[PDB]
């Protein structure tokens, strides 16, 4: 008799609640959790971070977490309506000083970065001394190019450890870095280079990902022909293969840095000075250049890492994402290094050289936390349990998931093999615009449900609004759109040179609130469930269906690897459901007739969700359209099913 149901799972609801395991109880010599041991301990602290008397907690956390050059006087000001959000405005600091120097001064030999190379034998540890010295050399090179405080600098680097040095070198001198996924086309790179109006670009000669070569310098050359403002290009010699170099414009990273000293002073940045620009992926439309300031963002990534992953000084955090993504910004570089711990820069893929790469990595360095996306979790689950069953992995305590709703079926595989039912699973929900994790379980306090992000993080006061009325739905067992009531420190301050798009997208749909764009429900116990994008909702005869419902129901069928449902106009039901299903490679499509597989899928969905939710048509594909981030581009499939990289050719053909 609950209007809000959990995501479909093979495990019954009465046996599907997972309390913090002994590794997250301070047992076996593991570190004691910062928040624990139950839900009330989370609320007792969270209540200090929201409301009209939360300034005391935030002012204390800001001064305790970051090193300041000048103290602040005001804690917060501004709001959503005009986009004038301010946090600690009178304070001065530097991100590079907090992520490097202050930890170098205490323990220079401590490992800052575990550089897991594409080839495993080429991996090595990078100390804080080496990362700070290389950062200061690059900062000295940029200053010799005439880069000033507030100038934009484009970054087009793959997942090599020097990418963090390029990030922090810009932050050290007050330049706004704008990282772009290594592998984006010359057209995509050009649009982001021209939009930020940078005069300097940093890239490599070539990149190496999963035994493949990214011709980064060749792509830069093609883009820069239509980028008339770039005057200086710094090229890192990653592979050593012959690439074109333009005289005067292009210089070698190693030859420039060798001329510069190994220390560079820190520019004293105001709290609201812009730290970086990051362009979104654009799963729903044209990407926007999200701008984050300094103090609020840095404090948010520092606190979230410490509490969402229960990080302790000697931990080795392993976020396997790419720094072209906000996950890499906040939980590879800024978050982990601000806390002064060891972070991982993973250059390869989850299946190179073999699908055991994640776990050969975990046992080699004894990683204490793992952070990845559901697309990689569903990829390793598809390759069999024989790449995971015979590893140790006991060094881990917390496993993370970010980017999309994680199906309970994929949640359990993560829980059973990567954690061996001894790790806590943090389903972390947030956006590029939020800066830091918005809704996630605190691993030493929250009992988890497969597919639920649980409860909002410190400083986040979220509510559910009925989109039909624009009113907040009070209580539990409610469903609607997710919004936030007040600003938080790490919130995006603007969209670069397009503040109107920033207010129209996030601040004007529901005035007084921040609009995430996601559908959400709060069950009877108060747990939040992110149902999917509001744009991706399908309305069949007045039944509003989310993507996470049907896809989680479809994956409950044997052999199903990954699915994606989109809507299309129907004359009887208003909209009809179309399913794109990917089976495991070992599945026999000849012994099992396809028409009977579709019928079994339609009954599997009807038995878990309802009669209305059965897909009207089901297409079998080899893969789905996905961004470099890993998100499924359901907007593309919807247009194909309506008539309007290489996987798009297989989808358009099979749709006719
Ligand atoms: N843990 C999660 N659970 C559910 N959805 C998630 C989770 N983490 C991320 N998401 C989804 O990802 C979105 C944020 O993704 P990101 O900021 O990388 O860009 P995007 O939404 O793909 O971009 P665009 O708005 O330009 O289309 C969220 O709004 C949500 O839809
Ligand atoms: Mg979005």
């Amino acid at each position: 008799v609950h209007h809000v149901h959990p995501l479909p799972d093979s495990v019954p609801e009465s046996e599907d609640l997972f309390a913090p395991p002994p590794r997250m109880q301070g047992k076996e010599g593991r570190p004691k959790p910062h928040i624990g041991p139950n839900y009330e301990s989370y609320v007792k602290e969270w209540a200090k971070t929201v409301g009209p008397n939360s300034d005391e907690w935030w002012a204390a956390k800001a001064r305790e977490t970051l090193d300041w050059y000048d103290d602040f006087k005001t804690v917060r000001a501004g709001g959503f309506e005009h986009g004038d959000v301010q946090w600690f405005p009178e304070g001065t600091l530097n991100a590079a000083y907090n992520c490097l120097d202050r930890h170098y001064y205490k323990n220079p030999k401590k490992t800052a970065i575990i550089y897991e190379a594409d080839e495993p034998s080429e991996s090595r540890e990078v100390s804080y001394e080496e990362l700070m010295q290389e950062t200061c050399r690059v900062a000295n090179v940029l200053k010799s190019y005439g880069v000033k405080k507030g100038d934009a600098v484009s970054i087009y680097l793959p997942m090599t450890w020097q990418a963090a040095a390029a990030f922090l070198a810009c932050a050290r001198i007050g330049a706004i870095h704008s990282a772009v996924f290594a592998g984006f086309s010359a057209e995509s790179l050009r649009d982001r280079v021209n939009d930020c109006e940078c005069k300097v670009l940093i890239t490599t000669d070539e990149g190496r990902r999963g035994g493949k070569t990214i011709a980064t310098k060749q792509i830069v050359d093609a883009a820069l022909q239509q980028c008339p403002l770039v005057e200086n290009v710094l090229v890192l010699r990653r592979t050593g293969n012959k690439v074109p170099m333009t005289e005067g414009r292009d210089k070698w990273w190693d030859e420039e840095c060798a001329k510069m000293p190994a220390y560079c002073p820190c520019e004293r940045m105001a709290s609201e000075d812009p730290l970086f620009i990051l362009y979104t992926s654009g799963s729903t439309g044209k990407p926007k250049g999200v701008v984050h300031s300094t103090a609020g963002y840095l404090l948010g990534t520092a606190l979230t890492l410490k509490y969402v992953f229960d990080a302790h000084p000697d931990d080795r955090f392993a976020c396997m994402a790419d720094i072209g993504w906000i996950t890499g910004h906040s939980y590879i570089i800024y978050g982990p290094l601000a806390n002064g711990i060891t972070t991982a820069v993973f250059e390869s893929t989850p299946v190179y050289p073999t699908p055991s790469r994640y776990w050969d990595f975990v046992d080699k360095w004894k990683a204490t936390q793992l952070y990845t996306a559901p697309t990689a979790i569903r990829l390793l689950r598809r390759m069999g349990e024989d790449h995971v069953k015979n590893h140790d992995l006991s060094s881990l305590r917390v496993l993370g998931s970010v980017g999309e709703p994680i199906n309970p079926e994929a949640w359990h595989w993560y829980n059973d093999f990567a954690g061996k039912n001894q790790c806590a699973i943090v389903d972390t929900y947030w956006m590029t615009e939020t800066g830091s994790i918005s809704i996630a379980p605190l691993p030493g306090a929250i009992s988890t449900k497969p597919g639920s992000a649980t409860f909002p993080f410190f400083g986040m006061d979220v509510d559910i609004i009925d989109p039909q009325t624009g009113q907040v739905l009070e209580g539990n067992d409610v469903e609607g759109v997710l919004v936030a009531r007040r600003p938080w420190p790490s919130i995006a301050r603007t969209v670069y040179r397009d503040h109107k798009r920033y207010l129209e997208t996030y601040m004007k749909p529901y005035p007084g609130y921040f609009f995430f764009g996601d559908g959400a429900a709060r069950d009877y116990d108060g747990y939040m469930w992110i149902k999917g994008r509001v744009d991706d909702v399908i309305n069949v005869s007045g039944h509003r269906l989310s993507t996470a419902e049907v896809e989680s129901a479809l994956i409950l069928h044997k052999g199903v690897a990954e699915t994606a449902v989109v809507g299309c106009a129907d004359d009887l039901t208003g909209q009809a459901v179309y399913a794109f299903v990917t089976m495991k490679p070992e599945f026999d499509l000849k012994a099992t007739k396809e028409a009977d597989l579709s019928k079994e899928l339609a009954i599997q969905v009807r038995k878990v969700i309802g009669p209305f939710a059965a897909p009207k048509k089901i297409y079998l594909v080899s893969d789905l359209p996905k961004t470099r981030s890993g998100k499924i581009m359901r907007r593309v499939l919807r247009k194909i099913v309506a008539g309007e990289p290489q996987i798009v050719e297989e989808v358009k053909q099979k749709v006719t």
